[PDB]
């Protein structure tokens, strides 16, 4: 209902001439802000170049290449393969399809069975949506698919507020140990986890979480799958969510942070011990399916990542902004309103609540969240509200200056949210 | 194989000054030809203004409606509405989910079985390769998904080539009479079919097939979803190859001609009857989670749009170069080395075989054709060889002094073959 | 209908490339998008502008900024108007005004040139030298002279070039020392004469004419509204001859004609006078123009200077055209080749040995303009001369396209005539 | 000075969110009131398909064909012939233009003088300000070009505040029939008046007038114009100021609101006598005699007929809230700061006098209207002030309860004034 006239670094002008801070990165993806005229020049020089290339007629520097490069560089350092994919829902489609097919070739065709995490997100299509945990999106048809489970997931805050923090993190891994040995350790393929739920509330895990789960993915023999289809690109702090938890994914989907969201494209990193499995020794996959990503996207998304490296937007995002904006948005923990100031790297959420001292949660707390959505736009910044939960994940080029704008109109919106209520 | 430094209109110069007249569209997409600047300027226009954005904000002249008025004119039998995706293969899975929805508000919740063909192609996501019938694909243990069915293919000449085509027709369209009445009726929630399986070999159906298969689907109360993927945005001589076989969807994915293959895009079509029930008394928007479409690739496959009518170039596709092409190709039927010639509109296949009068394949047939599309490159001429089939997609752009030139390398490109 | 890029498609399913820009005007070409928006926004906004109240941004500031930037040189104000034709007007009451403000309201004649097109209010009328014009009542108004024309092919087909420029030029002494100095306002001459079939002064000429009007007393007016934004390869005509002209009627190119506007660039001599140390606008006033066609304006000058398609026309494409179009000086119909930057003509004549004319070249003429447009090119007619005055964003394929559609049109008008 | 931020209906709010019902229509034109979304979409449809139309040609259905159908059916009875230019200035030059040629080619070239009035207002090219009467226009120089003459107005109250009103219009009209026994008759082409005179003061004239200049019309060999630029399209209570006064116009310019003053245009409608000849017998006037206008702003001036007629606003307008207006505006007439109160249709206006039963104007009494515009503004109302008049022409989409706030912010206006 707003509509936008201009778009440019970490703003939205609206059709009457008002200028909103998104702080959302539009979907949590355009990473290096609006209005990169870099991004448009390489589209337009690639679409007059060659805009769909098969195997038997290559390009000269296709774009395909220029990004497997950076992204073997670029990505944790047991990762040097990648495959490239429409969008980053397929991603999560080529991750089943493969890791199954990986046991498959390892003697052991009964390993098919892939855990995930209620209220993950992992995609939009038959498998993503079964794949992820948001119990909304399964209704449509009989959805969890053959050979998907699921689990608890660690949100302290709205599972067990009382728990030690780090003991709760403990247990809510070890609801992984349990799962394996209710289903059978043959027969499980792998686990599937966000660094960080985006989709849940920024639903972050005590510390002690993801080293239990790392844990256990050796005791028991299982991939891991670590998707930073959001986390991805600088939205921890860090190249990657991976590399802030210090987690060795065996695979990766990617994709939004890729292309900074200028055009669909998403790809799967691959550690090089599955690898070997299905490249080498393996060629019934890319039977009909065909990884040559669209060449206009993996141009974008190589000049994407260049821009990012070369201009040190992400290694200045975790070391400069991230520290500032975590730190105040602490500041707005104090508000009456909020229950728990939640956030890592460049990316964050709120608790709304009706009281704190007692601590109770509204009946229906997605009413209270949207319409203090509806008022951070009505003041000048973009903030969403999964539930209650108020969330921000800002572009990574943010300026000191823009968080300030952030944290006062976050102020502010807090502030009319909370008169109206009571 | 060859480094294509440029191409420009149908032809494809390599790393050597070589012309490659490209019979397959890259990969029947690109219609409009390559070369089109004029496309490339509305990519580069619309990634400065706004590159994406949330639902809660919009565009002023957003431009995936825009697309969305085309799509509803230029094909609106009764389809006026469309949901879009991030490619092809998101598209089918978009219908499998909506499909079985449909039938659930309608009070049917049991209706959720999709029947499919063998030698079908329909996605490479998890649920395009479960209603696809390519039996490499569904090499896994347990690929196809539950509730996908798979019937007989339509191809005469591989299938039974001495039955009359028509009794044949009738004969693969009542195989899906026969799975209905195994599954049962109430279990069924709709049929799947290319027009014409493309990615499969061009296997033309018999003109007597579709004809049976819509009063199936009449009789019986199963969905039609017709898969324009392939055959879309005049490929098929018509604007949709639906209309070319009178059909009336009730879902068509539309991807590759969309954007002639210049952007990532697909949609759904959905015909007005279950539009009815799953847009309003419902909400899904869009498979599950809302998409309406990538700004940047929406606004390509729009103009890609116009283009096709405003200069009418799948209407001069149709009208002009199809029949000459499709004359022309039946020509090639009397070379030693060609058993069938098919072909519809601007698509069109030949069959390799050892012998014609006593009609023998080759055993591994298919190292045959990949000696001839290995031939073709050789010879300037882009050709794809599925199996012993070789095939063609030539873009729309084709003129009828460029049949000509493809016919020629064809005739060329076959003597040599004989003669190994 | 289907208009987009250098193409007009008719309603009967036809391509005809369109070498006029329709009429001298769309410079970016057809089907750009990007000035609708600016419309659909701008019409959204306000409709109006007064100084009792205006709105926010409102695009006659843009477009006056834009217009005193890398456009003009020393003329850095502007005034709107509804047309090109008001803006000749505009100059005409100004001009004058000027001088009554130095206590010399004798000076108000302004000499003009036969043949030269000024606009076709009752005074841009007045102003141009088309003699059919003139007879709507007694058209030429008070004031107002008419000199001879620098068409070196048609008044003296065979002497020096660049003398019969300098005996045209002194044309105008002559008519200031039959006048009066004193009573001469000014001079106003389209750098080259559009309307009037592309007559290209010769070299000579315009160096001439600075001379007198320095000796002389009197205000230069350059019409620059044909050629404008770059249908001479510079921005503006002016510094394609180095004039300095304290009047510049602009309109065509402002918006591409996408939009109804006109202006006039002011040079600081007589803006120091007139406006500053003046009133002028008494219920006149309407100096704001409308402010939908300033916004229009506005974008089409950002999309010709930020994609550069008036440098890299008259660097790029204006040479590939002009020495393409000379090619077509050896067909046996055609006795001149003329052209600068990005417009250019052709002279049809019976034979070229003894350069014999026509019993009636219009009638020639109007014949090729009706077989151009059948042949899928847009091309007028002034009597028997071709005129082209393609986009800028036209291409060198299309030029190729230009002289082989113009070739098969002459051959095709050779066999009718013979 | 006042930035003006969104504007709806008969309402503009600026910076500090002020709500300012305007009572002038911005400048005489804004019919449809402000906020018209469905003016703008026609003209980025039309700025798309075809921005300038080129020569003897077409796109598919021009847009100054369905304009002069409907400017046809809007101005019926003698008429069905109309002129387009770019702004109604430019009308009144085409008319002065044309009307001498009509004589040219009746044999009768010294027929060319065109009789105005005092105090009009007919247009800013040098043609428009000859015709118009106001001293402050022909100043700059011999402005007057030969061959236009002026009289004196029909202004009861500035000329001749006791004459019978209807004596008094007589007594103007006859000023016609003066100048033409001195001028000549032979000499006299036509007379041209607005209905009302807008621009200098809303000079209404007595009932008596025009019926006059009808009179002396006839006898007389001339032909009339009426300038309905600022009285046309409802301005007057009826679709043109002539119908009201029972007029017919052998010339009348239109511009205002005949696009809404959204976009650029003006025409000529001209009658069927003048049409015959200057057609017919004639027509050099090129094959641009002007025409076309602009494809883009005919496109927006044949939508805002639309809505006028579709709508019927300006048929509610003379019907409904006129009577209203004018009835409630007298009101205003008793108030110790206002002598006369004059008003037709959709305008209407107040004179400023010092004290009414001497009846005594004011010294500078452009100052005292002038500081009562300031202040209608600074109490939310436009209202123009030339000279001590005030003068509204608010939009035809006034409301009933939208009157009764104009009035109260007059007489609050009013009360001001009068003690400062």
């Amino acid at each position: 209902s707003r509509i936008i006239t201009r778009a440019e670094g970490c703003y939205l002008w609206d059709s009457d001439g008002n200028q909103i801070l998104d702080g959302m990165a539009g979907l949590w993806c355009v990473n290096i802000g609006y209005g990169r005229k870099e991004l448009a020049e390489v589209a337009y020089r690639q679409m007059q170049e060659l805009p769909y290339y098969n195997n038997f007629f290559q390009c000269s520097h296709p774009p395909a290449i220029e990004l497997s490069r950076l992204l073997s560089e670029v990505t944790p350092k047991h990762m040097n393969h990648v495959f490239f994919t429409g969008s980053g829902s397929d991603s999560n489609d080529t991750i089943l399809r493969m890791v199954r097919y990986y046991w498959k070739l390892l003697g052991k065709p009964y390993k098919k069975v892939v855990i995930s995490r209620e209220n993950a997100y992992h995609g939009s299509t038959v498998a993503g949506a079964s794949l992820s945990g948001m119990k909304a999106m399964h209704s449509h048809g009989d959805l969890p698919i053959p050979g998907i489970e699921h689990i608890e997931q660690p949100y302290h805050f709205g599972r067990a507020p009382d728990m030690d923090p780090a003991e709760f993190g403990r247990q809510a891994a070890q609801a992984l140990e349990r799962k394996i040995d209710e289903i059978g350790e043959c027969n499980v393929a792998a686990f599937i986890a966000e660094p960080i739920q985006g989709a849940g509330g920024v639903i972050i895990p005590p510390d002690s979480y993801w080293p239990e789960i790392k844990r256990i993915c050796a005791e028991r023999d299982i991939l891991l799958i670590v998707d930073e289809v959001i986390t991805g690109f600088g939205r921890l702090g860090t190249w990657f969510g991976s590399q802030y938890y210090d987690l060795q994914p065996d695979l990766m989907p990617i994709a939004k942070g890729l292309s900074s969201g200028y055009m669909p494209i998403g790809g799967v990193m691959v550690s090089d011990r599955v690898a070997k499995v299905v490249i080498e020794e393996g060629g019934e996959f890319f039977h009909g399916y065909t990884y040559s990503g669209h060449p206009v996207a993996a141009a974008v998304a190589a000049e994407n990542i260049r821009i990012m490296r070369d201009e040190g937007i992400i290694e200045r995002a975790g070391a400069e902004i991230a520290p500032y904006l975590q730190a105040r948005w602490r500041e707005l923990g104090e508000h009456p309103l909020v229950g728990e100031a939640r956030g890592v790297g460049m990316v964050a959420a709120l608790e709304l609540v009706k009281s704190k001292q007692p601590l109770e949660r509204f009946e229906e707390p997605g009413k209270v969240g949207s319409l203090c959505r509806d008022l951070s736009v009505k003041n000048g910044l973009v903030m969403r509200a999964v539930g209650g939960t108020m969330i921000i994940s800002p572009p990574l080029v943010l300026s000191r200056e823009q968080v300030d704008e952030l944290i006062d109109k976050a102020r502010r919106t807090l502030d009319e949210t909370h008169k109206a209520i009571g």
